[PDB]
């Protein structure tokens, strides 16, 4: 292995080319991004046989510094004119490798830095401002790309992914956890209604590259359906598992985005341990949290 | 000082009596709260001089085990009749002082976790869920009670705030810091339009601490009210100095609330370092993340 | 309450004047600083009544820039000709308040960044390097300073202390906690031989604050000798419980330093649960970590 | 992919068996492990075509739950008899194969949770304690190993590896950064000696796994030692990049241990910006932490 870059080049852009003219679908609202406000936090890493020597003899010749590959990404949002994350990797990775002939290489990470719209009082009625923004630590979409040059020198996508990181959704009842092995192992219980939480990072991979950079929109597939269609199904479904649970997300997403060839969950288990099981006169229970292990799934559904 | 205690107890409580009937302000929305899944974490001190001997002779006979002040805390969250977070510390601290007749004071804090409506399509519409609940890491409530024993073995409240913390909001333009000391340790350029981004954690004081605890709910302030205050007053205002805007929040906070004796902030400054300042055919601009210092304002605002 | 400045003012400072002639004491091996590396983390809070109108009506006349306050920290730590974190808040605050007339009160907090010892290779000799440390993320010293200008002019400290923060500590054997008070609330066994885990943050007071910046080195308290201290008594100790072994700590802290006036500490219980209690053949055990919830004290000992 | 597992499995084990007679180096005095203490954060994940209906019908049969495999972990480290991580992977790995017929991979992964000596006095002797330790936040040793049950039934390790993690190194000079590309992109000036701090991940493999479970510790690798020559290689060279730095690191492992077939690095720069270059009658200087982006390398040396 050989490869160098940058990581947390963190970029705040305003008003970004909106997107629109999105496909909606039943779960969801989504119809689209304002983009007043748009963040990103990118990694990029490059490689190629020239770097050889930056390592085997301290020459930095053929060095791009990590701090220029930071004011590329930083310049090259300002000039992006596309709408999607997706997109703004391609446009770095196209014009490094186009910059830097010597570079054979670049892998980029692209990771939405969330904002929220808020509300204010002006001229009489309460509505959605277009200046306050108030800054999620929630769930977040990512985007993942590499591209290579070839031999002879022609450039070519080789990894693009898309994903939804820091889901953390908890459905109070209607889910079981029973049949499972009891060896002598098992200190675990039966348990026919628990209030099962998860931690859900989804990504997906499109059968077509060029439907992911949102040049024709209408081929996208947005984080914020994603997220539409895991809760739609967490509370549409009795779980058996968190297992049964991932595989029934991926396939309504699947039918949903025929346009996607496949998504690839990594899930993990953070249900509470129970304290109160019967409150006199009242449905209510009281919970608290586990002790640090934590369970993890991760599963592919293909199309 | 001499204090004991446990920190981090979480407890979380599905189906605790509904907060409604409560005051409606022009900057909020807020109605109440559903309180299908009400979650709180809770530091406990206590103190008192019969204390001495468990340090100084190492003679726990008079020692409340900390392991013990959880399951109090958790059990009284499961029997807790009210509607505010508010109101269960005052219930812990009545009956704790009661339980434990050597223990002179108790303070306890209690931190809302918050979790936000999520949606499903069933029966042929897209429905806000009564099940699957998102946690969010975004800003949260939070109460302040302590309670003493007099001598006369009465029992008083002695302190008693609420608060909102982790509030982040960012307001792209429309805010100037110039006019400020320039001198020889100046290097912070004028700048009549910055993306000012606070953080602000929020504490507010009733005049009548009866107030707090929901039992006439039209007397509540509720941190969501704040919070929409928070963001309406750095939408209307062309903001001067975290300084100038804090003050102008505390004022619209306390006009609107004439129950609040007080009202003290706590303000951070993240705003953003500008990278590319003009973009060709566009109103905007590239900003990136600065060098760890950050400014803070502290002030109280009183009625 | 009306304060404002600049918290996480890193600053690190190559060749400081070297502590030494320390007073020995035999808990620990300590005899001076090096200071080839000096790292600290400042926080400054400014306050006077002149900055009033900086809040109520945004004049910003009077503002020194939370960002000249970071300038002013670096550049003074440059010029600081002394030797210890406590002598650079008082060379800091006295520079500041004689700087800015209408600044009234200043507080100031400084903690240590660590750094350890590496050894080195030298035509085959093995000894410590004078080039190359190893940042540390364990427990690190700290200072504090109040310092106010008085209606004549002249400027007193009202406040001075030192510490040690983030010592986390871990005693295999030779810990009991019993005899505490077993009712309805009370589910933790007792315990005759626990693995008694504390996290230590300990501070102290002198009689003369003087003494606290090293200019006499004779007087000065180093953190590392607190350090050793606190690990020599817990050793020694069979404790009863956390409250008994900090107040033992505690009084050999004041026996080993007279010029010290009070030690105030903070204890956090982080003992691991035991999940196997016995092992064929041998005296080991196996534990895994706790639920979050954790047990605390807080203890003055004065000499 | 189809897998599913434990993380965060912490397990800490009182009196292991020591690891005495490791071969040493010059760069290190290591010989040995007293493991009074020894912890472990070990991650288990294990696959099989037999889980397949566990995902796709919700079929727990043949589900073992991921709390038995925390308490498959926890009790095998009561009963492990070897004396590194390493080998307490192969041991759970093996263990838990030949107990689970239906799973035929498991990956594991072992973090040390590292644990320092401290000072105790007896009779004015200050000795060691074999009582007390100090928990360590710095670095830690790792480990990963994979295994699979072939269709002959036999165990096979497919992957082996062995690491340090989370070693944090500054070097205050002789060390530059010069000759890099210049461009539209750069803007980072040269600097012939800069205060290079570094983060280093370092990862070896062995020509032979059976030497990486220390039952012959003459041909066990310590990170320890790995840690001590990455120090004394730091110090020992005027560095021309960290690139440069680690190929060099990587040699040394190397020839000192011929029983490594590769080391592989994940380093990243955290060096200070410059404040004050120049302070009178002194060769110190002022820096101060950076934004947030950091440059990251990755490299291979073979044997
Ligand atoms: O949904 C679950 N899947 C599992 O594999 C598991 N193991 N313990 N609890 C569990 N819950
Ligand atoms: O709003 C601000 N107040 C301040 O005091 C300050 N100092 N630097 N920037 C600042 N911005
Ligand atoms: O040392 C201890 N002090 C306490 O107060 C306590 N409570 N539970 N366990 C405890 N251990
Ligand atoms: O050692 C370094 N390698 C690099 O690639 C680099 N880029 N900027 N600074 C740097 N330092």
């Amino acid at each position: 292995v050989m490869y160098y870059g940058k990581g947390d080049v963190f970029a705040y852009r305003t008003y970004l080319k909106p997107l629109t003219g999105v496909r909606t679908i039943p779960e969801s609202p989504f119809s689209g991004r304002d983009h007043i406000l748009f963040g990103v936090n990118v990694k990029i890493s490059v490689g190629g046989t020239k770097l050889l020597t930056s390592f085997t003899k301290g020459d930095n010749s053929l060095v791009v510094a990590t701090d220029s590959m930071k004011n590329f990404i930083q310049k090259h949002l300002a000039s992006y004119t596309g709408t999607t994350i997706e997109g703004f990797l391609e446009y770095v990775a196209t014009s490094f490798l186009k910059k830097y002939s010597h570079i054979e290489k670049i892998s980029l990470i692209g990771e939405e830095i969330p904002f929220e719209t808020t509300f204010a009082v002006k001229n009489g009625n309460r509505a959605a401002s277009e200046l306050v923004f108030k800054k999620s630590r929630n769930e977040y979409a990512t985007a993942y790309l590499n591209m290579v040059r070839n031999e002879d020198n022609t450039l070519n996508i080789t990894e693009q992914q898309s994903g939804l990181a820091g889901l953390q959704l908890i459905k109070v009842s209607g889910n079981s956890f029973v049949g499972f092995i009891r060896d002598e192992y098992t200190t675990l219980p039966e348990d026919s209604n628990r209030p099962l939480f998860v931690y859900l990072n989804i990504k997906w991979k499109y059968k077509n590259t060029e439907d992911s950079f949102g040049t024709n929109p209408e081929n996208y597939v947005a984080a914020e359906q994603i997220r539409d269609i895991a809760t739609s199904v967490f509370h549409e479904t009795e779980t058996l598992s968190i297992q049964h649970l991932i595989y029934l997300i991926g396939r309504r997403i699947l039918e949903r985005f025929p346009q996607l060839q496949e998504v690839y969950f990594e899930s993990q288990n953070h249900t509470w341990d129970k304290i109160v099981e019967e409150i006199p006169e009242s449905e209510g229970k009281v919970y608290t949290e586990p002790r640090p292990p934590y369970g993890f799934q991760c599963f592919t559904v293909t199309q």
